């Protein structure tokens, strides 16, 4: 067994020249080399948009293959690209995760009157008007498609509440549909966190529920994934949640299927308690991780680089931790905005490239960099990251999380990879050693910085310890020169 490494293979401002199929499918064998083992790409699906990012669902049955909102192919291109490119993953032995968004539904066809109140943004329970008439958009007929993989179609019956009145036309609103209830368990943030955006659909309805499980189905066998990343997890009903993921691995025979959730918030606890009501049987964005990379990269070397790791999926579940630095969300101008500077970012990624806890995600952003946010590209330095992931990341760790400003790990090694161990040190303030054990079977070998940005050597002693070296606000990664 190898180490896994996934990645995110988009970003936010990517031009909308449907050619990121094309791209992925050609990169397959260059994220092969590096060590990639896993590929989540984006909403494959129709959006309200040719331009849509994905999360503005229209039809999950078009993966740009009909003539829909104005276009065949989706942002990223036409089902024959993905399919290609899904294909060039597989040929270099990498696993292929499809962003799966159930949340909601936007750019429906035609408006339908219904009776709704308004609920309070702040308290969704607490209702503040009477019923009266709304013009909403809840009507799905799907014209390019028709009735090809299904004739499902969406009506106001089939969802929760939405925030637009077509006919009176008011922000600051979140409408509740007649005689529906905002689902349940969901997060608790606003009373109930149910709604976000667009027309909720209702998971208590359980025409939906068969309907949303046959999607999955269809969705998981048409494009022959190995997984899923489920976008939105904290405002969509847990036990259908749970329960839509075992139909869709027993559906498909894909028992093995992997799942990552977005859950975004920065207490563990919320974490863990999703897990729980959910069986385990998904991974979740160690986010608190995350929120501890930007206060340690924003803290001007004043962070106690001690806390790291205190309160993370990565520390506390490592085996249900998708560790990542920055995403399509946390990227400048994006809705989370809280981006990790240039600087500490090679501290972050070494941080959840060379340990043993977590299953850590490249942000393409980071690996490729955002040109519309003026962001360099850090595949020159991902790629010896990833190096010493692939090769050296292997066999017990020996932590020493023991100081305000330097910090590091060790791993002796595995004897199934030749010439493998490492010790990652590094410091948010002054350049400084530790002395860490790397193991008695590497006495008298010589240690080189597989990163560069330390020249001098370190050679260890018999008793199988190292003192290892990093620059000021930088890390080193040492290995077997
Ligand atoms: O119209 C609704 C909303 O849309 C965007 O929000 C995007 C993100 O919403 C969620 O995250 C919320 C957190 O769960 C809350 O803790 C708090 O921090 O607020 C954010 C949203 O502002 C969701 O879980 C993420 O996947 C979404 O991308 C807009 O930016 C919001 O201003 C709108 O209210
Ligand atoms: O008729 C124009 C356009 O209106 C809507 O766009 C809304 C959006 O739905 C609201 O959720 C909110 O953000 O205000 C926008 C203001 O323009 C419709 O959803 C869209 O289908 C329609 O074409
Ligand atoms: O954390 C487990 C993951 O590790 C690796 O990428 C495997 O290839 C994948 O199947 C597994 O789901
Ligand atoms: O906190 C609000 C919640 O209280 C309870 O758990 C109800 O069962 C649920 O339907 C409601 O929204
Ligand atoms: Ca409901
Ligand atoms: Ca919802
Ligand atoms: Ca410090
Ligand atoms: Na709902």
């Amino acid at each position: 067994g190898d180490n896994g490494t996934m990645m995110q293979y988009f970003e936010w401002y990517l031009p909308n020249d449907g050619t990121l199929w094309t791209k992925m499918g050609s990169d397959a064998s260059h994220l092969k080399s590096i060590g990639i083992t896993g590929v989540w790409f984006p909403p494959a699906y129709k959006g309200q948009s040719q331009s849509d990012v994905g999360y503005g669902v229209y039809d999950m049955y078009d993966l740009g293959e009909f003539n829909q909102k104005g276009t065949v192919r989706t942002k990223y291109g036409t089902k024959a690209q993905l399919q290609s490119a899904i294909t060039s993953l597989h040929n270099n032995g990498i696993q292929a995760y499809g962003d799966v968004v159930l949340n909601h539904r936007m750019g429906a066809d035609a408006t339908e009157t219904i009776s709704a109140v308004e609920v309070n943004p702040s308290n969704r329970n607490q209702v503040t008007s009477g019923a009266y008439n709304i013009s909403a958009w809840t009507d799905f007929e799907f014209p390019g498609r028709g009735n090809t993989y299904s004739s499902f179609k969406w009506h106001s019956y089939y969802f929760d509440g939405v925030d637009w009145d077509q006919s009176r036309q008011l922000s600051g609103k979140i409408y509740q549909i007649q005689g529906k209830a905002w689902d349940w368990e969901v997060d608790s943030e606003n009373g109930n966190y149910d709604y976000l955006m667009g027309a909720d659909i209702d998971y208590d309805h359980p025409d939906v529920q068969t309907e949303v499980k046959n999607w999955g189905k269809w969705f998981v066998n048409t494009l022959n994934l190995d997984g899923v990343r489920l976008d939105a997890v904290k405002h969509i009903k847990f036990d259908y949640m749970s329960s839509w993921l075992s139909s869709v691995k027993s559906t498909t025979g894909k028992s093995n299927l992997f799942a990552v959730g977005e859950y975004w918030n920065t207490s563990l606890g919320a974490l863990e308690n999703y897990e729980n009501k959910t069986n385990w049987s998904m991974s979740l964005f160690d986010v608190p991780l995350h929120m501890n990379f930007q206060a340690a990269a924003n803290g001007g070397g004043y962070y106690d680089m001690r806390n790291l790791l205190n309160n993370t999926m990565m520390k506390n579940h490592p085996i249900q931790a998708v560790t990542f630095v920055d995403n399509h969300d946390t990227e400048p101008g994006q809705a989370l905005q809280s981006w990790v500077s240039d600087w500490f970012k090679p501290l972050a990624y070494a941080t959840i490239l060379t340990r043993q806890e977590g299953y850590p995600c490249v942000f393409y952003g980071d690996y490729y960099g955002i040109p519309s946010q003026s962001v360099s590209a850090k595949s020159t330095w991902l790629d010896k990251q990833l190096s010493a992931r692939k090769s050296y990341a292997y066999g017990t760790q020996h932590d020493y999380l023991d100081n305000q400003d330097v910090i590091g790990w060790t791993r002796e090694g595995d004897s199934a990879h030749a010439g493998s161990g490492l010790a990652t040190v590094m410091s948010d303030g002054p350049g400084g050693s530790k002395t860490m054990y790397v193991g008695t079977a590497h006495a008298g070998q010589v240690f080189k910085d597989i990163t560069g940005n330390r020249t001098d050597t370190v050679t260890i002693n018999s008793a199988g310890n190292g003192t290892f070296p990093c620059n000021g606000g930088s890390v080193s990664i040492w290995v077997k020169q």
